[PDB]
């Protein structure tokens, strides 16, 4: 049957994102607006730095700035923790370790406000090098993709995840960002605790040619995978 939070995602849902950040004492805020269509795992978002110039590269914020918009295949619907927590939502926490550099620690609450899915985030970054790839703005602005590996966390009635992002550097190299993630429901209702699986995510970054503020346009696709259930046997 059609589960309860999942009903909230059958059509196009407006999204709002609000982030406050402090990285090595450089304080900033980002606001974003757009929409998600979980039927297609599709997100279209535009973010603005509302405090002026963003003091870190936009690509390093993409993962922090709504995995409830994942397309879960029909045969995997019992493994979608994210929608099962809705509308009351979940807390999403990460530590993001930038190899040979600093780290971000993030705490977000993702929940519905009326018909709008809202992601409210606090980010704290420490131990960055002033001339490293992050504070020195040496990262390319283009595209990345990777797999979010999810496991159940029965003790917190939630999930954990781990993944790597390989951010291209302007000189041809890679800046690795190792992500550790935990999500816990805000409400007390039952949630779906999943078997191990992953979200295949592709993030394409662009600019609005008419936008003079510091900003990012994001087109993202997010698809659950990694469980077969013998869907191959249907076709001999």
């Amino acid at each position: 049957m059609v589960s309860k939070g999942e009903e909230l995602f059958t059509g196009v849902v407006p999204i709002l994102v609000e982030l406050d950040g402090d990285v090595n004492g450089h304080k900033f805020s980002v606001s974003g607006e757009g929409e998600g269509d979980a039927t297609y795992g599709k997100l279209t978002l535009k973010f603005i730095c509302t405090t002026g110039k963003l003091p870190v590269p936009w690509p390093t914020l993409v993962t922090t700035l709504v995995q409830c918009f994942a397309r879960y295949p029909d045969h995997m619907k019992q493994h979608d923790f994210f929608k099962s927590a809705m509308p009351e939502g979940y807390v999403q926490e990460r530590t993001i370790f930038f190899k040979d550099d600093g780290n971000y620690k993030t705490r977000a609450e993702v929940k519905f406000e009326g018909d709008t899915l809202v992601n409210r985030i606090e980010l704290k970054g420490i131990d960055f090098k002033e001339d490293g790839n992050i504070l020195g703005h040496k990262l390319e602005y283009n595209y990345f993709s990777d797999n979010v590996y999810i496991t159940a966390d029965k003790q917190k009635n939630g999930i954990k995840a781990n993944f790597k992002i390989r951010h291209n550097i302007e000189d041809g190299g890679v800046q690795l960002a190792d992500h550790y993630q935990q999500n816990t429901p805000i409400g007390d209702g039952p949630v779906l605790l999943p078997d191990n699986h992953y979200l295949s995510t592709q993030s394409a970054l662009s600019k609005d040619p008419n936008e003079k503020r510091d900003h990012m346009v994001l087109l993202e696709f997010v698809t659950a995978a990694g469980i077969t259930l013998g869907m191959d046997e249907l076709y001999k």
